[PDB]
């Protein structure tokens, strides 16, 4: 059951396909039907069954850093996930980005994303544009100039400044670690996102509702930490 592997497809697909007499990475591309994101992952199966050495993740990130610098000399670019969390390997790469100003974000994305095709950097784009509330999210696969080099895949996050400390805690990860921390919050009657954390309502003594939901201020990922009552955790701890 090779299916399992192709991107965009999981167990769930694996079995159908199957169903039909498909039993053949060929089979597949000729015969089934397939989503955008899957016909991707043919292409580059091979390469997508390959974590990259985190100095390929670097390479990666400062490419992204380097095209976006060139728009505004103030954005802050990071490389999320597992390179965040300081894993010597990592699967894919996330680059969150953000201005100090916090309104210089705005303009960019479209920009950066066109740039970063015509020298050829990004080679396939499983969604170009996704808006989800004032955050703008890139799906698609990039490669490194030069011989030898594998097709990578790679997210990248535009996001206002008053979210980067919730966008950053959200993309390092890891994916347990983030289940873990939305159960701490709602434990407090609070709500954790990529966007902010947030309480639910305010309340008094009494029990009586005194006002809307509250957005809590979270400059850092420090605050976020804070606010839901644990100990400071580097991203190197963040694996589970």
């Amino acid at each position: 059951e090779l299916f399992s592997n192709i991107w965009g497809a999981g167990t769930k697909t694996a079995q159908m396909w199957y169903q039909q007499g498909f039993r053949s990475l060929e089979d597949i591309r000729s015969q089934a039907s397939l989503t955008t994101q899957q016909a991707i992952g043919l292409k580059h199966y091979s390469d997508f069954l390959e974590r990259m050495p985190r100095e390929e993740a670097t390479e990666i990130e400062q490419t992204v850093q380097k095209a976006a610098q060139a728009f505004n000399s103030g954005l802050l670019c990071v490389a999320c996930g597992s390179y965040r969390r300081g894993k010597a390997t990592c699967g894919d790469v996330d680059v969150a980005i953000t201005h100090p100003d916090g309104r210089s974000h705005r303009g960019i994305f479209s920009r950066l994303l066109d740039s970063l095709r015509q020298e050829g950097f990004l080679t396939d784009d499983l969604v170009s544009q996704e808006e989800n509330g004032q955050q703008q999210k890139y799906l698609g696969v990039c490669r490194l100039p030069g011989p030898g080099r594998r097709h990578r895949r790679l997210d990248i996050i535009v996001v206002p400044y008053s979210e980067f400390a919730c966008a950053l805690l959200y993309f390092t990860g890891s994916a347990h670690f983030n289940r873990s921390m939305r159960a701490l919050a709602k434990t407090k009657g609070m709500s954790l996102s990529e966007h902010a954390l947030s309480t639910a309502v305010v309340r008094n003594t009494h029990g009586c509702k005194v006002g809307p939901g509250r957005v809590l201020p979270t400059p850092t990922e420090k605050d976020v930490f804070r606010l839901l009552g644990l100990p400071y955790r580097e991203p190197a701890e963040r694996d589970w």
